[PDB]
C-alpha cells in the first residue's frame, strides 16, 4: 500500500497549497477589483511555484487566455489560447480536476500530475489556476526502495 | 489551517515509509536468523536515505548499541551506545515516538523531526529504527508563502 499512500499525500500536499493560492488570488479581487488585482497575480504565482515539487504554475482567465506563467522560458505563452480541455472543464463546471501526463524537460518523458483549481469571486468563475507538479518524485522514490 | 495540513501530510510520508522499512528489516530478520540479517540492514537504510527529505537514519538494536548509520560522517557512531531518551523509550514501550530538535548541520540550527520506530520480531523488540527528518523544509515553504 505504500505506493497509493505516497501518491495520495503527494496530491494532498499540492492540492491544500493551491487552495491556499485560490484564497490569495480571491482575496486580491475583493479587495482591488479586476484591472489592479490581476497585476498581483504574478508574484503570488512565483512565490507559490517556488515550492520543489511544482514544475510549472499558470494563470488562465475565464476567456481560456494565459495571463502568467512561473516558468520564464514559457513566457511567450502569455496572451494565447491554454487550448487545453482539463481547463476548460475547470472554467466550465466551477470544480477541480486532475490527471497524469508524460512530459519531456530535457531529461526524458516524465510522468507529472496536472491539477486544475478554478478561481472564484464572489460565486462566479473568474480564471483558472493550472499547475504540473513532479510526481515522477514519488515514482523514483518508490523504485529507489524496491516497492 | 495550512501549516498543520503540510506539517502533517510530511510526517505522514516520513511514518508511511518508516513503516516499509522496519517490515523491510522485520523480514530480513525472519527469513536469515539475526546473525545472517545483521549485516544487510546497512544497505536498506542505505537505500531508505535516498529519500530527500531525510537527514539520517540509524538502527539501534536491544541494547542501544548503534549498528548502522547513512551518515558517512557519523561512521565513528557504529558500536557506541547511542544515548538517547526517545531510543530507550520506543525500545521500552514498543511503540513509536517523535519529537522537534533544532540542530545545525553547517547551515545554522534547523528545525528537525525526530522519528523512532521499533522493530519486532516474534512480537519482542529488537531494536529501533531512529529517524532524522527535515521538516524545516515545510518550516521554509511556508515562510516563502507568507504562512
Amino acid at each position: 500500500n505504500l505506493e497509493k499512500e505516497l501518491l495520495d499525500n503527494f496530491k494532498k500536499n499540492i492540492t491544500q497549497y493551491a487552495k491556499q493560492l485560490e484564497i490569495s488570488i480571491e482575496k486580491v479581487y475583493d479587495e482591488k477589483g479586476s484591472v489592479n488585482a490581476q497585476k498581483d497575480i504574478q508574484n503570488l504565482l512565483s512565490e507559490y511555484a517556488n515550492c520543489q515539487e511544482i514544475g510549472e504554475i499558470r494563470f488562465i482567465d475565464k476567456d481560456q487566455i494565459i495571463i502568467a506563467t512561473t516558468k520564464q522560458s514559457n513566457r511567450s505563452l502569455i496572451n494565447q489560447k491554454a487550448n487545453d480541455s482539463s481547463v476548460q472543464k475547470a472554467l466550465s463546471l466551477g470544480q477541480s480536476n486532475d490527471h497524469l501526463i508524460l512530459k519531456d524537460y530535457g531529461g526524458g518523458k516524465d510522468r507529472v500530475w496536472v491539477y486544475n483549481i478554478p478561481v472564484k469571486v464572489d460565486k462566479k468563475v473568474i480564471g483558472n489556476i493550472y499547475i504540473e507538479s513532479k510526481i515522477n518524485d514519488v515514482y523514483n522514490q518508490l523504485n529507489n526502495i524496491n516497492q
